[PDB]
């Protein structure tokens, strides 16, 4: 269970890679900005989930998500959106694209274990 985390933000990087662990999900790439994370999937591509902000330089995880959804390796891959992006239409936006479960910030260490908990389980 190979999991791929993006975010621009180092101590949100943390918080997921934390819980995940709490999860029993060891096995977690990170990446800070679309453009690292496209070419850690495309080199890795027995990547399991992706995990992805959306706002970012070096390319957003809405293109990022995109871009993985064209991709003829990564059709079914899970995608896991965790954006500050609250409004509904930027959720409509993501599922379009292929985000597959939305998490909106901000959020406590423990609302973020039961909300990973719901998509993930344990492992
Ligand atoms: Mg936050």
């Amino acid at each position: 269970m190979k999991l791929l985390v993006v975010d621009d933000s180092s101590t949100m990087r943390r918080i997921i890679k934390n819980t995940l662990s709490r999860l029993g999900y060891e096995d977690v790439l990170e990446a800070e900005h679309g453009v690292e994370a496209w070419e850690k999937l495309d080199a890795n591509a027995d990547t399991k989930v992706l995990i992805t902000a959306w706002n970012m330089p070096e390319m957003n995880g809405l293109d990022l998500v995109k871009k993985v959804r064209s991709d003829s390796r990564f059709k079914e891959i899970p995608i896991i959106m965790i954006t500050t992006e609250g409004g509904k239409a930027e959720v409509i936006t993501a599922l379009k694209a292929g985000v597959n479960n939305y998490i909106v910030k901000p959020f406590t260490p423990q609302v973020l274990k039961e909300k990973l908990e719901v998509v993930l389980g344990t492992n």
